């Protein structure tokens, strides 16, 4: 039960900041438009 | 159980490293993207 929750919160928490760099990633990708778009 | 628990650790600490590193490369395109820029 323990280790099981422990891989559970692991890979949960992953994906979690794979969503947030990915979002400001995505931020970063408009930034750049905006930035050469001049 | 404890064989268990050495792969399980062990893969998620490999994927804790996957995301480190592609966060870290997220940045490096930043960079890479400002150093360009001007």
């Amino acid at each position: 039960d323990r280790s099981e929750d422990a891989r559970a919160n692991a890979e949960l928490l992953l994906k979690g900041d794979e969503q947030t760099h990915k979002q400001r990633m995505d931020i970063a990708n408009i930034l750049q438009s905006q930035r050469q778009n001049q």
